[PDB]
């Protein structure tokens, strides 16, 4: 949990609810692979 | 261009640089079809 | 409408109907927009 | 990895090699979380 000085952060202005929540979805989905990404060769 | 208050709006938080790019192309790719969308029957 | 030949055209497979209703609209939403950038400068 | 009749499958045709890459991705983002979804509460 050290440096959370990694890629450089940004926003974005999303309009609608259901729009919203689908974003959402897909940056999660890219953070879950970068997660098991970044796991050591086993 | 009266009344912003369309669907309500929301902001979200996207890592790294070259994802935030290509999150902002798919945002104004489905503004760009919801334009035409309201365009009234020809 | 000539030449088909543009960029090289591929398949992909997606599970879930829910799921390519919603990649549908994305790639439509992306060769919107392609329709649109290759309009000659006014 | 008994029986792949899991939700009904399908096929859509993307155009460009770039683009392509970057459905696939998004694809196997989604298909990441739901593996990690059907997981049984620990």
């Amino acid at each position: 949990k050290k440096k959370p000085l990694d890629g450089e952060y940004f926003t974005l202005q999303i309009r609608g609810r259901e729009r919203f929540e689908m974003f959402r979805e897909l940056n999660e989905a890219l953070e879950l692979k970068d997660a098991q990404a970044g796991k050591e060769p086993g």
